[PDB]
């Protein structure tokens, strides 16, 4: 029996382990996009840098959940990380739309995890989710929505995509 | 046809893609070990920090290969990342032995990739492998060998493991 | 008999002298392009500056080979430098494509020289070629490939060429 | 018709193009001398450095004429650069005498170009020639004359050549 | 069985041990020359300092091989160090010629060791030899060749030897 | 006849030459011990560093005697340096005991040389020996005696040897 565990439901512990995998998956997707935009035949360095930083953030989200698991006396169980769904991501706009949709799926999963935590009356976990995850997700979704509108205004192809990429760099 | 590709054999391009997966796998293994050592019932912070840094290094190795692929005009193909073989890694010594064995497998794979590059007379790739990979691997293997000898001298269990962990921290 | 000469094959010495001429030729080509882009009826200062720096680099490559020749106890034999193939280089894009093709020819010549050095078991020369020439050539080819993709995105004519030129300046 | 061209005679434009080739030729001669003096069996580092700097100056003279051509709305036409007349330049004194004679030929060519510019009543070109070329040539000829006298006093062979070379370094 | 040893052939391990002895031998030779030039009846302090530094370098070369042996999991076996072939080294020129010949023998031995490493497909050892030994040897041989030419110009006896010695100091 | 030689007996000159060899021998022994402790299966970095510094000191002792020989107008005669008696030195304690015994043999040899110098009424040599050698030897013997007592208290094996090694580092 873990000496620190208190008011930590096994359903919460399992859902966190599933969420760690999702965060690692998203890290991997953004890493693929990052290097997709450094191909000699794409050469969008601003987009590359945006997705590299996003990739790093997602791995930090995974690590914060892993640390959270250990703090509550849960046990981390790591699974395989699926390959990204694409190898090639299209235009800058198509990648930002893909990222918008991923960020929303992650948000949905975090809200499901918040409801699991509430149903088990775990206010420490609901607080973690509100302060460190749900707020970041909403800011990110808004940021990516702004970027999509801006790229569609400026481009979304050709000189406009070239200009927008520099504001990202 | 990629505009930059010159003297880059498809066998070299495939072996690099396989090596990227191996590096990502090793990153994942060390990440698991890192958080294993932050469990309340393990609490070896020096070991945790050693494996966190190792995890980061392996992801950098993967990224350098991805960048290398793009520089030569190859195309990155990402696959799934297997789960680490264990969820729990035992003693500090058992983890260092596991890491020693992983580092040697990676070294073997890099030497196989060097032989593929030589057989296809690609001196740019053999040089990359010698300067950025094979040297690091030998230094790492020696470093981990030293650590194992030192932990077996000091411990490898109890107060000795507690003392050795602080030299890692 | 040169007092320093050791394990230096005359075929290697001749191929270096031919490579010095090629490097000087490329310097001259880029010098022509540089001043082509300072014509009152072209006025692409970013392109001018890119080709001026390229011209300087190529003369440095020639000088490093000349110094290398003297270090091994070979003897420098200088030939005439052909006129550039054009007097006028067209658009920024046409010049970058010409430079991409030149850089690849030079790369091919360096790889031939590496094979001559290997066949004569001269590891000092293969090392020179790998560290100081072949790596630079691959980075340059990738850089120019990126620039071409970027100019085709932004332009390649008109306002896009005007914008791209400023990122070069 | 070039939008900037005013009072610029085609004979002046052709003579400038011929003068650019001469300057590039002299650069090449001094570059050969420079590396001749870094041979293991010559080892006169002061002379090497003097001729390297001279080589650089001549390429700057060529570039100033190229820029001048573009400013007046002439068009640069580049020809082949002949090989230096020697591969080996003898003693330090023999090289300085060769350089003295080259500098005087260049001076003669510049004075011919000044007379062409005067005959066509181009005071902008006569001014360029007087301020940026003819003065430099006279100072250079005097400097090289001084050096020859000094080397003949000190040496011109043996310990004297060894001492003089250090005042050049 | 050494825990770190991987792809390290016993022939390579033996040749390294022989090379350590050669490096220590050369250190000893240069140490003898160094103090030979501090004799009251020789008093060439620049030569003394050159050979003292050379002596130190050779001991560093030996130490780098010893460290290399341990890194690969080989075992250092030290033998006796022969006495220098002379007790008295003659003129500064005779010592520089002796050093030139020693440096070339060492270079030959290193090239033999490179061929042993290649024949056993050890790219880590070939890389060590190319980056840390063969390049240094070629620069040293060229440097000593330059010095010999310079001393023969200035002297090689009497006032010229006295002047050259100060450029060494 | 050496112009500086005064009151310098040939027996003193020979004994100094023998003492130079002994000092070089001890340097070599400590160099072997130093790298013995950097083996992957020993990994006692504090001991390595202690013996590396000791090795350096002994070579300085040899050099001070060589310089002394030249100052008095004696002539340095260098002999072969025997291989160290072992290739492997055992435990840290066994090496410190070996070093204690070597330091005492050297001390005995220096005292014999002091008696030779006194018997020949050479107060300059007795002074050298007292100020620069005999005092250092006594401090070293005391230091090594202290270390042995301390290692036997702390260890001399296992965690104690691991702790003591850090006070050496
Ligand atoms: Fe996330
Ligand atoms: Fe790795
Ligand atoms: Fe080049
Ligand atoms: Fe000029
Ligand atoms: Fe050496
Ligand atoms: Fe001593
Ligand atoms: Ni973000
Ligand atoms: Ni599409
Ligand atoms: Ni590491
Ligand atoms: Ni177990
Ligand atoms: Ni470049
Ligand atoms: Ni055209
Ligand atoms: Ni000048
Ligand atoms: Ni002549
Ligand atoms: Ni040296
Ligand atoms: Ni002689
Ligand atoms: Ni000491
Ligand atoms: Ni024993």
């Amino acid at each position: 029996a873990s000496q620190v565990r208190q008011n930590y439901h096994e359903d919460c512990e399992a859902s966190i382990n599933k969420q760690i995998n999702m965060e690692l998956y998203a890290s991997y997707v953004y890493l693929s996009m990052a290097y997709y935009f450094e191909r000699d035949d794409v050469a969008l360095p601003g987009f590359a840098k945006f997705f590299k930083e996003s990739s790093d953030e997602e791995r930090e989200h995974a690590q914060t959940f892993m640390k959270y698991q250990n703090k509550r006396g849960g046990r981390i169980v790591l699974q395989q990380i699926a390959a990204p769904s694409m190898q090639e991501w299209g235009t800058g706009l198509e990648a930002l739309q893909a990222a918008l949709d991923l960020e929303k799926q992650v948000n949905q999963s975090l809200l499901e995890l918040h409801s699991t935590a509430s149903g088990n009356n775990d206010p420490h976990l609901t607080k973690l989710l509100e302060d460190e995850y749900l707020e970041e997700q909403v800011d990110s979704i808004k940021k990516i929505g702004d970027m999509i509108t801006k790229l569609k205004r400026a481009g979304p192809h050709g000189l406009g995509e070239y200009m927008f990429d520099k504001e990202l760099n």
